[PDB]
């Protein structure tokens, strides 16, 4: 508390990042910050404001960006907002979302618990 040890939450919670990150298929368009030329979605930074990915989150818990947990769910949850709002129902990139939010709740719980 309140501002936790970067080491503290990087042992506790990389293992929440390491559980989405082992979903396959549905990690796959999460690994990497969003590119929208590339892919071939040109509007996606006007809809989508503050992007987040995995890379983005891990490289924050690596080099000690967090000052306590909540900040770190905050950006999973914007992650997954962020696909809910960009993408339509019937899309992949939506159903994934869909299951990395069902993982990341039953991770996270106990280890929230555990950090206070
Ligand atoms: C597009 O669905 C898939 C599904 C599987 C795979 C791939 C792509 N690919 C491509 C991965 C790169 N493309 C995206 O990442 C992406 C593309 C279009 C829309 C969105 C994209 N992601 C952002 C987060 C979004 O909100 N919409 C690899 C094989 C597995």
């Amino acid at each position: 508390k309140k501002i936790f040890k970067p080491e503290e939450l990087r042992q506790a919670l990389m293992p929440t990042l390491e559980a989405l990150y082992r979903q396959d298929p549905e990690s796959l368009p999460f690994r990497q910050p969003v590119d929208p030329q590339l892919l071939g979605i040109p509007d996606y930074f006007d809809i989508v404001k503050n992007p987040m990915d995995l890379s983005t989150i891990k490289r924050k818990l690596d080099t000690g960006q967090y000052q306590e947990p909540w900040q770190y769910v905050d950006d999973v949850w914007l992650m997954f907002n962020n696909a809910w709002l960009y993408n339509r129902k019937t899309s992949r990139v939506y159903k994934f979302c869909s299951k990395l939010a069902e993982v990341f709740e039953q991770e996270i719980d106990p280890v929230m618990q555990s950090l206070g």
